[PDB]
C-alpha cells in the first residue's frame, strides 16, 4: 500500500502529499522534497547506498567534487583524476573581520592528472566499490575505463587501467630525481614529493617532459614525506598492495571501559610476492591513542601537513586505538544547593513553551526540553507536573510515528517516509535540507530518540517493539545502522577513520563534506546509550559507547585542539566552529554573532555533556578568549549556555552571572534569545549550574564497570553518580576502589 506497520506504528513508502500550512516561501517548500534521482554508481554497487561520506560527491555529481583522501586532494574530471597536496605556500588563514569569522584552508589546485592513453574525455565518474573508508571511482568510456583507488588515511593512489596506458600530465615539467625504470621519484616545480610506481619490467618515459608515460595497465601513486631514496623504497614495498577492504573493528569492555578499534586493510597482490598490507597514515586522534602492540610500525619521520595537523604514518595490515568511554548520565541528580521552591517556579514557567517551527529540527528542540525537564521534576516532588511532560513527549512521538490517519490515508506532515532510491527514512515537515540532502539525521533524529529514552525509563511497556519502540529502532537504524541492514547503509553518519560525524549527506563542496555542531552528534551519540539500556539491547548500546567516544576523541582534536598542536599560530578563536574535509571556519551556517560561534558546540547542555569538562585549562582558555572578544560578560546571546560552561571550571563566577540576569526572562519568548536559547530553559540552567557547584570538577581518571555513571572531585572530594535502568539491583566497582549499591530503577549517589 502506502505504509508499513512497525509495531503500533507506520512509515510511508510512497511519497507523501505534503501539507504545506499556506507557507509560499520558496526555501520552506523546497525543504519538502526528495533526494536526487540519479546516482553515480556502478553496476556492482546495490542496495541501500552509502551516504554523509568525505567521498560523497563522488556518488551525487556526474564526475566528483573536491576531495580530501587525507594526505591528498583530489577531483574526478573528463579529462582524468587531478592530484593535489596542499603545501604551507597553499595554505592561508582568512578572515572577515567585521563578521568575526576566520577560515583556515588551501587551495583547489591540480599538481599532475591522472590520465588514461586512450581518451581525452571520459563520460562520467562512479563509485565502483566502497569500504569502512576508502572508495573506489570509475572513469568510463565504453571499452576504456580507469579506476583509481582512495582513501582518507593513505598515501597512495592505486589506478588500475582497462583498454590502455598510463599517463601522468602536468603544466609545468617535474623533475624526476630518481629514475629506476619502473619506479619514479619525482617533485613539482614548486617542490611537492610524490613517486610513481609501475610493475618490473614496465619503464617510465617522457622524463624531462611536461608528460610521464607507461605501458602499465596498473600503475600507484605516492606522496612522499619528503624527497628521500629510503621512504622511496620503503613505498616501493607497498605500491603492489591494493587495498580490497578496509574494516573498522571495535570491541567495549564492560570492565575497565575501554573501546578498542583495530583498523584492517586485506590487499590483492599486482606482483608475485606483494605483502598484505599498506602504508596509512594516521590522524592526531588515532596515534595519541595508539596501542602499545601498534607502536612499533610507527614511522615516526613519515610526517605530512594537512588541515588537521600532522599526519604520521604506519606501515602493516593493521594498527589499534585504544580510548576511554567515560560514562553517561540520563540526567544530572537533584544535589544542587538551589532555592527550591524558585526551581518549581521555573518548571511550572516553561508550560509556556512551544515549538517555533514545525519541522524534524524545531520539534526536536522542543521534545528534547520537555525530556530535560521531566526528570527535574521528578526530582523537584512535582510528579502531576512530570506526568504531564512525559504524557506531552508520548502524544507528539505518537503523532509522528505513525504516518497514516484514522482512515489509512497518509498524513501530509508530522511523520516519516522510507525514500528507496537511496535507503533513508526522511521526516516532514523536513528543514536544514534533512530531506533534499539527507542532512543531520543524527542531529534531527537525536532528539526524537531523547524524548522516547524518557518515556522508556519511566513506562517499558510503551517502549516495546510491538508498541512504539520498533519506529524508534527504525529512526537509530537510519543513522547509525549496523552491518548489512536490508534497508540503510552501515553506520551512516560516521566516519570510522576520520574519527568524526559528517553532517552532509551529498558532500557536493569543494572543501568536502562537514560538520559543524559536534555537540548535536554527541547527544545522539548520548541518547542511544540511553534508550539501549532502557530496552535491554547491548549491542545497540555498546555500538552508540563506540561512537561517542571515537566523536569525543576527535572533537578535542580538531574542534577543540585541547593539545594545542593543530591550529595555526596566527588562528584567533579558541575553538573551530565547522569542520571540512579540507578547511576549518569559525562561522556558522546562518548569521551568527560571537556566542554562537564557540556554543554551537557545547549545546544542548544534558546528561551526557560532561564529554565538555575534561580539559578544564582548555575550557578556562576558550571561555577566557570568548570574554576577551565580547569585551565583558554581557553575552551577546545564549548567556545561559555560557553560564553552563563557565560552571565547568568556576562554577562560582557562572552562579554570579546567572544571578545578576536569569529573572529578565519570564515566560516563553521564542524572538529573544539573549538571556535563554530556544531549546533551553530557565529550569534547565538553574539546575545545571548549582548542581556543577556542589559536585565540582568532571573526574575522567575514574572509570566504573557499568554504563551509565559519573565521577566529580572537588578539592579532592569525589562524588560518585550511578544510575541503574535494570529490575536487578547492581554493585558498581569504580577504579579507584569506590564501589555502591544501586537500585533496580534508580539514582545511587555516593562520596570519598
Ligand atoms: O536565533 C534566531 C536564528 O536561529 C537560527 O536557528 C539556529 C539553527 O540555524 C542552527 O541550525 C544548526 C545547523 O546549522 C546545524 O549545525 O545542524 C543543526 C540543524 O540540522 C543545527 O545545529 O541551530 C541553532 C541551535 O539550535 C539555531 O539557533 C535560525 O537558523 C535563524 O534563521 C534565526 O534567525
Ligand atoms: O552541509 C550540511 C549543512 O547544510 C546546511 O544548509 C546549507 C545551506 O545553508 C546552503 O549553504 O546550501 C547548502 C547546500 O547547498 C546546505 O547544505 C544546513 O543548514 C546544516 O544544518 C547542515 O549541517
Amino acid at each position: 500500500m502506502h505504509a508499513v506497520s512497525v509495531g503500533k506504528g507506520s512509515y510511508a513508502t510512497e511519497f507523501p502529499e505534503i501539507d504545506f500550512g499556506g507557507i509560499n516561501d520558496p526555501g520552506f517548500r523546497d525543504q519538502q522534497g526528495e533526494p536526487p534521482a540519479t546516482i553515480y554508481r556502478s553496476d556492482r554497487v546495490t542496495g541501500p547506498m552509502q551516504t554523509n561520506s568525505w567521498w560523497g560527491s563522488l556518488a551525487v555529481d556526474r564526475f566528483s567534487m573536491n576531495q580530501y583522501p587525507h594526505p591528498f586532494s583530489v577531483r574526478h574530471r573528463a579529462e582524468g583524476l587531478h592530484v593535489f597536496y596542499d603545501a604551507p605556500h597553499n595554505m592561508v588563514v582568512h578572515e572577515n573581520r567585521e563578521a568575526g569569522t576566520w577560515h583556515i584552508h588551501g587551495a583547489i589546485g591540480t599538481d599532475f592528472t591522472i590520465k588514461h592513453s586512450g581518451t581525452a574525455n571520459f563520460e562520467q565518474a562512479v563509485v565502483d566499490d566502497y569500504n569502512d573508508w576508502y572508495v573506489r571511482g570509475l572513469l568510463e568510456n565504453g571499452a576504456h575505463q580507469m579506476a583509481i583507488t582512495y582513501g582518507v588515511g593513505s598515501p597512495y593512489i592505486f589506478v588500475e587501467y582497462e583498454d590502455g596506458s598510463a599517463v601522468l600530465d602536468f603544466d609545468i615539467a617535474p623533475d624526476v630525481w630518481e629514475m629506476n625504470g619502473h619506479v619514479i621519484g619525482f617533485s613539482t616545480h614548486d617542490h611537492k614529493h610524490y613517486a610513481a610506481f609501475a610493475p618490473p619490467g614496465q619503464n617510465w618515459s617522457g622524463i624531462g617532459s611536461k608528460t610521464l608515460t607507461n605501458n602499465a595497465d596498473y600503475i600507484a601513486i605516492a606522496k612522499l614525506p619528503e624527497k628521500d631514496g629510503n621512504m622511496l623504497a620503503k613505498f616501493e614495498q607497498y605500491a603492489y598492495s591494493v587495498v580490497r577492504d578496509a574494516v573498522a573493528d571495535w570491541t567495549y569492555d564492560e570492565a575497565t571501559g575501554t573501546v578498542t578499534t583495530t583498523f584492517e586493510v586485506t590487499t590483492e597482490a599486482k606482483v608475485q610476492g606483494a605483502p598484505d598490507g599498506t602504508i596509512f597514515a594516521l590522524y592526531p586522534h588515532q596515534y595519541r591513542h595508539l596501542a602499545s602492540s601498534s607502536e612499533n610500525q610507527l614511522l615516526q619521520n613519515y610526517q605530512y601537513e594537512i588541515i588537521r595537523g600532522t599526519m604520521i604514518g604506519l606501515e602493516g595490515k593493521r594498527f589499534t586505538t585504544e580510548l576511554t568511554y567515560p560514562g553517561v548520565l540520563p540526567s544530572l541528580p537533584d544535589l544542587g544547593d538551589y532555592d527550591r521552591e524558585r526551581l518549581i517556579g521555573y518548571l511550572h514557567d516553561a508550560t509556556s513553551d512551544y515549538p517555533t517551527g514545525s519541522d524534524t529540527y524545531e520539534l526536536g528542540k522542543y521534545i528534547g526540553k520537555l525530556a530535560t525537564l521531566a526528570p527535574i521534576a521528578d526530582q523537584m516532588g512535582e510528579y502531576e507536573l512530570a506526568e504531564q511532560f512525559r504524557g506531552e513527549l508520548k502524544d507528539i512521538l505518537e503523532d509522528w510515528l505513525q504516518a497514516t490517519n484514522a482512515s489509512g490515508q497518509l498524513k501530509g506532515k508530522n511523520l516519516f517516509y522510507y525514500n528507496e532510491n537511496w535507503g533513508t527514512i526522511l521526516g516532514y515537515h523536513a528543514a536544514h535540507s534533512s530531506a533534499t540532502r539527507i542532512n543531520d539525521h543524527h542531529f534531527h533524529y537525536g532528539y526524537f530518540v531523547k524524548a522516547a529514552a524518557e518515556i522508556a525509563r519511566a513506562d517499558q511497556e510503551w517502549a516495546k517493539s510491538e508498541n512504539w519502540g520498533g519506529m524508534i529502532d527504525l529512526l537509530i537504524r537510519d543513522f547509525m545502522a549496523d552491518r548489512d541492514d536490508d534497508l540503510f547503509p552501515y553506520l551512516r553518519m560516521f566516519d570510522p577513520y576520520s574519527g568524526n560525524s559528517w553532517a552532509d549527506g551529498l558532500a557536493t563542496f569543494d572543501a568536502g563534506n562537514n560538520q559543524e555542531s559536534s555537540s548535536e552528534a554527541m547527544h545522539a551519540w548520548t541518547n542511544v546509550i540511553l534508550w539501549a539500556e532502557a530496552t535491554g539491547n547491548k549491542a545497540l548500546r555498546d555500538r552508540a559507547i563506540y561512537l561517542y567516544t571515537t566523536e569525543m576523541s576527535a572533537i578535542n582534536e580538531y574542534f577543540f585542539d585541547v593539545h594545542q598542536e593543530i591550529f595555526p599560530e596566527e588562528y584567533g578563536p579558541e575553538i573551530v566552529t565547522i569542520n571540512w574535509g579540507g578547511k576549518m571556519d569559525h562561522a556558522t551556517w546562518w548569521n551568527s554573532g560571537k556566542v554562537e560561534k564557540y556554543a554551537i558546540n557545547w549545546l544542548p547542555f544534558h546528561g551526557g555533556s560532561l564529554y565538555l569538562g575534561h580539559h578544564p585549562d582548555y575550557v578556562d582558555r576558550a571561555y577566557e578568549e570568548l570574554r576577551r572578544d565580547i569585551g565583558s560578560t554581557d553575552w551577546n546571546l545564549w548567556s545561559n549556555l555560557v553560564w553552563m560552561y563557565r560552571a565547568f571550571t568556576n562554577p562560582d563566577d557562572a552562579l554570579q552571572q546567572m544571578e545578576a540576569s536569569i529573572d529578565d526572562y519570564g515566560l516563553f519568548d521564542p524572538g529573544n534569545e539573549k538571556i535563554i536559547e530556544r531549546g533551553s530553559t530557565k529550569a534547565q540552567t538553574y539546575h545545571w549550574i548549582h548542581n556543577l557547584a556542589e559536585l565540582g570538577r568532571v573526574d575522567p581518571t575514574v572509570t566504573a564497570n557499568h554504563p551509565i555513571y559519573a565521577v566529580f572531585n572537588k578539592n579532592g572530594n569525589r562524588t560518585y553518580i550511578v544510575y541503574n535502568f535494570s529490575d536487578s539491583p547492581i554493585t558498581v566497582q569504580f577504579s579507584d576502589g569506590h564501589s555502591i549499591q544501586v537500585e533496580p530503577h534508580s539514582f545511587n549517589i555516593g562520596n570519598g
